[PDB]
């Protein structure tokens, strides 16, 4: 049987959060730091590299391609392809 009379709780300082274990706090915490340099000025989104911006910011001007089967989206018709040959085909 489980050791102690009583479990552990981990808990936000910020927005007093509750979590089960202290890694889902420590990767909680990283919305209050906001330390990731490169910023998105169109959303939420940041990232620690320029270039990995630049491939984020091209999804703005991106379009979507849409499931014949299913309500799935995505921003390639190659990745379309490859939803459909595993989730409502056999994979080969
Ligand atoms: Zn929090
Ligand atoms: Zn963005
Ligand atoms: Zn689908």
């Amino acid at each position: 049987g489980s050791s102690g009379s009583s479990g552990k709780i981990f808990t936000c300082e910020y927005c007093n959060k509750v979590f089960k274990f202290k890694h889902s706090l420590q990767a909680h915490l990283r919305i209050h730091t906001n330390e990731k340099p490169y910023k998105c000025p169109q959303c939420s989104y940041a990232s620690a590299i320029k270039a990995n911006l630049n491939v984020h910011l091209r999804k703005h001007t991106g379009e979507k391609f849409a499931c014949d089967y299913c309500s799935f989206t995505c921003l390639s018709k190659g990745h379309l392809k490859v939803h459909i040959e595993r989730v409502h085909k056999k994979i080969k």
